[PDB]
């Protein structure tokens, strides 16, 4: 039993809700919130900009030190950093950005990072400003993640579309 509330159950382990991931994380304080990151951990817009704003830029400060030490992530890769005031940990995961010409096949590799954590609050990877089809992202999530994932969907029209179209 966990403190996630109001989610629709899609499968044994995947749950979905229309919610602002920032407001969700503040309420639940999950062990892990997933950020829709880029390889430079530059949290400018989308989920990343919103999460970083909610940390008063502490996420960006921590991320800049991470990059200075370790260099960029790989597309499809991840790193675990602090969750600041939002969660215990933030799993920064880089899905492919179609608006940069990146290989959508790497979306499965991106979701594989979730399997290293028993429970996560997450957005749909590569959706929104990353330019992939969200129906596809949900399908890859369901077919790749085996741990318990609570998906927050920002856009109500898309939330309704993902449920009604879910197979
Ligand atoms: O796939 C990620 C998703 C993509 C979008 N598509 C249409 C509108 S935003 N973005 C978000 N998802 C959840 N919480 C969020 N807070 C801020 C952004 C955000
Ligand atoms: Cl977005």
């Amino acid at each position: 039993v966990n403190s996630f509330s109001g989610y629709l159950k899609l499968t044994d382990n995947v749950y979905i809700k229309n919610a602002d991931i920032v407001e969700e994380a503040k309420k639940v304080k999950p062990t892990v919130v997933v950020n829709a990151a880029n390889v430079y951990l530059k949290h400018g817009g989308g989920v990343a900009g919103a999460l970083n704003k909610a940390t008063n830029n502490a996420m960006q400060v921590e991320s800049d030190d991470y990059i200075a030490t370790n260099g960029p992530l790989k597309v499809g890769g991840s790193c675990v950093l602090s969750g600041h005031n939002l969660a215990k940990h933030c799993l920064h995961v880089v899905g492919p950005n179609v608006n940069k010409g990146e290989d959508i096949q790497l979306l499965k590799s991106a979701y594989e990072n979730f399997n290293q954590h028993e429970v996560l609050l997450a957005p749909l990877l590569s959706a929104g400003i990353f330019g992939a089809d969200p129906i596809h992202s949900l399908r890859v999530c369901v077919d790749t993640v085996r741990t318990n994932v609570y998906l927050a969907v920002f856009d109500k029209n898309l939330y309704d579309k993902l449920v009604s179209s879910f197979l």
